[PDB]
């Protein structure tokens, strides 16, 4: 692809593969998910990068603290969709990247996402509150006035999620990622999460329902050598309630909600 | 992509994605085998199908992968174009053999080939058939009528028998499932999952120290939506050989049985 006329954001043409689509002919979430990763490493690379040298020296990495995606129609195998993405500072927070999906044809909004990113060091894994450096070289590459995929006041992408109590209603447990499910630095990427969230959704649901939003909250990361258990409860349109935790001591690595319509 | 000027292959370009690469900042064999399956994808839909004939519809016949073997020369890193070249071919009543060719889109060099052998079979009696005259002649139009072959060798690897790896396995991944993300269009284990279950239990450090040059693959039965696997290595052998089988957790059941060859890197 390529950044936009102002180089405040950046925007790029993808062709839906067939081993990309599900049992309906259209894209899969996790296929979505993989397309905004993509899209946002293009970014980075074409901007100079998603760390500085400034967090190179600290051994400091950017986290997904929390994700959240709107899909309104998904593409089918064949279709070209058009995802433009941008990022933005949050105080001392962390960071926030954006994506808006769109029809290439048509133009029309498809869907949108949002992410929270945080701070923390590649070695400790602890959490830094963002200094001033770092934001006087990523800003350079930020829109100045806020630019939200999810402007809405009261909004829900940043809803408080509460922590799945036992018996869960569905579950899949035993879930181990692969090498397929490991990046390029070895972790397990943030869209096997999803995979794993949804593998608790029973069939029934997910053949006669399509997912319209998914909200997920990142509290710990799962190692290769580890075992995921994944547990749903229904809470209403169908709403669900969703919890990750390791196999063994139950420790929470994931948790979120979802919400799906009718076909 | 498009079709070549003759009409009898097809060609296209892709550039190689940050979630399909691995350690190395290359390509994983699973990137590969969903690229070939891609391009196969697209040569059939190119030249009217939606891989079954009207007589195959007609008749509830599927093609089912019996076997397929990939040898990769260098790897295609993150940002790379990759150009890939495929066609088919009438294996008498046999069945039908699909080949590949992948090169770099800027120097042109041949980095990898594979190929793919294909047989007919009732969808619901899952029960395998010679191919009748009247499919055969339904696709020789869009076959090269002279032999094309991406591994013409008179002794290549891509026609060996592959022994039963016998008990006790050397190497083992044990509990292997899959997820809705393995499952294709039509509900059924996409046959790139299979690869990423046979190197499962190729250990850590080969992995880490070597790179897959060769794979050669024997599809036996299909493995269910809530089947479990049982991926079993041992080395055979700077090059490095490993006969690999994959079977039921439960009643051991085979599935697959197969070999790879890494070099060092
Ligand atoms: O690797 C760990 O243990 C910590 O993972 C986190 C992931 C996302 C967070 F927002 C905070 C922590
Ligand atoms: O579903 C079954 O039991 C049969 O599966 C096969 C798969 C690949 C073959 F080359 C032959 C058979």
């Amino acid at each position: 692809g390529s950044l936009t006329e102002d180089g405040l954001s950046y925007k790029e043409k993808f062709v839906v593969r067939s081993y990309e689509v599900g049992s309906n002919k259209t894209a899969t979430v996790e296929t979505i998910a993989n397309l905004l990763q993509e899209v946002g490493c293009n970014h980075a690379q074409s901007v100079g990068f998603a760390t500085t040298t400034t967090m190179r020296k600290l051994h400091l990495i950017w986290v997904t603290a929390r994700m959240h995606i709107e899909i309104y129609k998904y593409p089918a195998w064949g279709d070209v969709v058009e995802i433009e993405t941008w990022c933005q500072s949050e105080g001392r927070i962390g960071t926030r990247r954006d994506w808006i999906l769109k029809d290439s044809v048509t133009g029309e909004v498809t869907g949108r996402a949002t992410s929270k990113w945080v701070m923390m060091n590649q070695d400790t894994r602890r959490l830094q509150k963002v200094s001033d450096d770092v934001r006087d070289e990523y800003l350079v590459f930020c829109p100045q006035e806020p630019r939200l995929a999810f402007p809405e006041e009261n909004n829900r992408s940043l809803k408080k999620i509460p922590k799945l109590e036992d018996p869960a209603q569905y579950s899949m447990i035993g879930l181990k990622p692969r090498r397929a499910d490991l990046d390029m630095n070895q972790h397990v990427n943030n869209v096997t999460y999803i995979g794993w969230v949804l593998e608790s959704i029973p069939q029934e649901i997910v053949d006669t329902h399509e997912l319209q939003v998914i909200t997920l909250d990142y509290r710990r990361e799962c190692q290769q050598d580890d075992v995921v258990d994944s547990l749903t409860t229904t809470t209403s349109d169908s709403q669900f309630l969703h919890l990750l935790r390791l196999s063994g001591d139950g420790q929470e690595i994931n948790r979120g909600t979802t919400l799906w319509r009718k076909k």
